C-alpha cells in the first residue's frame, strides 16, 4: 500500500496473508472455510495466516492454516490477467473471534464513486510506512471511461479501475489477492497497474460481483 495508513489493529479482520516461506500475497475469509484471493497468486499449496496485524510478530491473535485445495478461476488467461480470481479451502475451519472475521460476497456491483478501502502488507515506496503491519487506503472506484482510458482495450468485464488518477495513493506488489472492501462488502481483488501510484495508472481489480455464481457453486463443491 502506497501513501495510506497503518490500519488500526484487526480492524480488517477478514484479511489473510498468504504464505510459502515468507508473506507473498493477500486473501478475504469468505466464510470459514473459504478464503478469496487473485489467481495469479496461485500455488498448488499455501498457508494461510489469519488474525496477523505485524506479520514478522508472534501476537497472540494469528491462526496458520494450510490449504486444502486452491481453485484458480477456470478462464484465468495470463496474459491479459483476466478473470483474477480465485478460491482456496482451508484445511480446517478458521475460528471467528475479536480478530478473525469473514467479509460478505457483494449482491450487487458498487457504481462509480464509491468510496472503498484497500489493505495489505505490500511496497509502501515509503521508509516510514513498515509494509510488516497491515495498511489501509481509502480508493474510489474510477469511471469505465476513466479506465479503458488508462488502459487503452486492457479492460475486460472482469476488472474496475479504482483509486487516483493523479497518483500517489495505490495498492503496490504485494498486496495482490487482498480485499477491496466498499460498504461492508467484498467489491474486488487486487490485480494489477503499472507500476504503482504512478499518475495515469490507477489500480485494476477483479470484479467480484459478476463471478457470484461460480463462487458460490464451488464452494458448495467441497
Ligand atoms: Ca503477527
Amino acid at each position: 500500500i502506497v501513501g495510506g495508513y497503518e490500519c488500526k489493529a484487526y480492524s480488517q479482520a477478514h484479511q489473510v496473508s498468504l504464505n510459502s516461506g515468507y508473506h507473498f500475497c493477500g486473501g478475504s475469509l469468505v466464510n470459514e472455510n473459504w478464503v478469496v484471493s487473485a489467481a495469479h497468486c496461485y500455488k498448488s499449496r499455501v498457508e494461510v495466516r489469519l488474525g496477523e496485524h505485524n506479520i514478522k510478530v508472534t501476537e497472540g491473535s494469528e491462526q496458520f492454516i494450510s490449504s486444502s485445495r486452491v481453485i484458480r478461476h477456470p478462464n484465468y488467461s495470463s496474459y491479459n490477467i483476466d478473470n483474477d480470481i480465485m478460491l482456496i479451502k482451508l484445511s480446517k475451519p478458521a475460528t471467528l473471534n475479536t480478530y478473525v472475521q469473514p467479509v460478505a460476497l457483494p449482491t450487487s456491483c458498487a457504481p462509480a464513486g464509491t468510496m472503498c478501502t484497500v489493505s495489505g502488507w505490500g511496497n509502501t515506496m515509503s521508509s516510514t510506512a513498515d509494509s510488516n503491519k497491515l495498511q489501509c487506503l481509502n480508493i474510489p472506484i474510477l469511471s469505465y471511461s476513466d479506465c479503458n482510458n488508462s488502459y487503452p482495450g486492457m479492460i475486460t468485464n472482469a476488472m474496475f479501475c479504482a483509486g487516483y488518477l493523479e497518483g500517489g495513493k495505490d495498492s503496490c506488489q504485494g498486496d495482490s489477492g487482498g480485499p477491496v472492501v466498499c460498504n461492508g462488502e467484498l467489491q474486488g481483488v487486487v490485480s494489477w497497474g503499472y507500476g504503482c501510484a504512478e499518475p495515469g495508472n490507477p489500480g485494476v481489480y477483479a470484479k467480484v460481483c459478476i463471478f457470484n455464481d461460480w463462487l458460490t457453486s464451488t464452494m458448495a463443491s467441497y
